[PDB]
């Protein structure tokens, strides 16, 4: 299949999966400034829109990571394979959210033509999920475009079991030299650390840096 | 009445509505900042304090728009016509606060002569809520004045159909030209999405930076 | 014993305490930075090291204030005459955490060799409470040091009387003239108010800003 089912008794955290996923039921979020200067100027030299690009960039690093790609499937901790980002996309006529997902490549340019395709297809389909069932295995990557924001935290009554990570951006902004991007990641306690929050965050300002292609 | 049953079947986010409200229940916070500088020179040329003020500026962009006024009432979606603030007030002698509710007038005077009369009656009013209970049709207004914040959420153990926006603001302060003020807005996500909340966050910077009269 | 049974018929927040304990259940989150500009001169010379002068400083301020160390036993309101510190410390080989605790002293060197001596038996130690059981009275000292963060909350689904404050740091760093440190303090509303954690802060900030010995 495209998962793994997890060895949960030779595991090193074997005792936080539990302790956090049955005792101490919990997690957390962390808002983060992405210094996004130089991605500025690779999307500056290229065709590329920053919203998808942040998507594929986001997808990336999570796919990169086992530990952000977990999850409960019979009563049991399986790690996907690789997971396809699930986004908000905005219409400005109903002034309603619809939730999108296309299938994660790791060639940037097929990316974006799943992206615009399917873009392409739901454009003005203002279902919640338009596209029917959410893939199991999914990431959440979520836009607020109109405001800068230094936190965001998501209080949910009942997280049982979701592992998927929840990632939120808000509208980028200068600040003295750099192009800061705010970035909220809220994950789950039981499969994820501080450390695990801080190397994906550490991995993804890398890929903004770094070429496209 | 002071309220209108909103037409939830032919409203645009019906299925949102049900999604957050029973499918999967949660709200968010976002804490922003917001620009001061300009509203400080308008307080300077006139005999307004700063609370009052802000109360009033809240409660102004809360009354513009639909989303923020919204409730559960016999088991029905009503939007109020107005909401009335409901604000913290600190007892410097026992250290404790007390939450005071004054009716919102669009007359900004009028508006100042409700809160130096309720501030009058309750002044020395330690119970936690003064003046009995509190009105239905509220918004919550708190304050932190001794220290500067980024980010503020409130957990709450229950949150279900409480729909009235908690809004909390925290001691200003100078990052170069401007004097900002952290503001957190928390919702309920069945009735607000991060473009209702931007939409809020962007009309109340919009109001500092205007005429009080 | 090492407590004292708190008087809740005569407290000036009684009320409260009801109201945020069984009448509406919450607590909050606050980050805020501190400016450790003069803390850094102070370690350079010296030969302590931040992370132990943090859980030293953190357990100073938490130790002044009453209502951070407030708990309940055998169904009654107690403070504790003084808490220790438990704080969480990683394993760079299997890349998990523990969380470990040593009492608090007033003397700095004190306090010092208690560190090092628990650091000393407990280095390789990767279960996640190497020690045993939590002592009762204790405050929760989290470190995230790879990555900087504006804001930080913990979603927790069930916190009924758990009243010992939950600090948590990140990575430091240069904002102009200061160094300045994200912290995030999250506590239950039933013991405390907006006040009690900005008085905690300042107390914190005024610490950090002292002479070590
Ligand atoms: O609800 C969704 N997204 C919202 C958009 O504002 C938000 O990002 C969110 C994501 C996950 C979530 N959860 O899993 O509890 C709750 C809200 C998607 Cl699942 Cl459609
Ligand atoms: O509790 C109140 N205010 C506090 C003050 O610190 C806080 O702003 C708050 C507001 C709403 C709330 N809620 O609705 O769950 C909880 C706390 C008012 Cl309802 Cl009196
Ligand atoms: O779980 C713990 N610490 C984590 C570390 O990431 C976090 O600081 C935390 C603290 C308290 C808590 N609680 O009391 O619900 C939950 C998480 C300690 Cl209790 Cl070991
Ligand atoms: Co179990
Ligand atoms: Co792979
Ligand atoms: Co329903
Ligand atoms: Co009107
Ligand atoms: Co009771
Ligand atoms: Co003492």
């Amino acid at each position: 299949m495209n998962y793994t089912k997890f060895d949960v008794k030779n595991w090193v955290r074997r005792e936080h999966f539990e302790f956090y996923r049955h005792r101490l039921p919990c997690g957390f979020s962390l808002t983060s400034k992405i210094d996004i200067t130089t991605l500025k100027k690779s999307l500056d030299d290229s065709a590329y829109k920053f919203y998808p690009v942040m998507i594929y960039l986001i997808a990336q690093a999570v796919n990169q990571f086992d530990e952000l790609r977990m999850a409960i499937k019979d009563d049991e901790l399986i790690v996907w394979d690789s997971v396809d980002p699930q986004f908000t996309v905005f219409h400005q006529e109903t002034e309603t959210f619809s939730a999108l997902s296309c299938p994660y490549s790791s060639d940037i340019d097929q990316f974006m033509v799943n992206y615009l395709s399917v873009m392409e297809r739901y454009k003005s389909d203002t279902k919640l999920f338009p596209q029917g069932v959410t893939p199991e295995n999914h990431l959440n990557i979520a836009a607020l475009p109109w405001v800068n924001f230094d936190s965001f935290n998501l209080n949910v009554a009942n997280f049982t079991d979701y592992f998927a990570p929840i990632i939120t951006m808000a509208k980028y902004q200068q600040e003295g030299d750099r192009l800061l991007l705010p970035l909220s990641v809220q994950v789950h306690h039981a499969v994820c650390d501080g450390f695990h929050v801080a190397r994906f965050i550490n991995r993804l300002q890398e890929l903004c840096n770094s070429k496209l292609k």
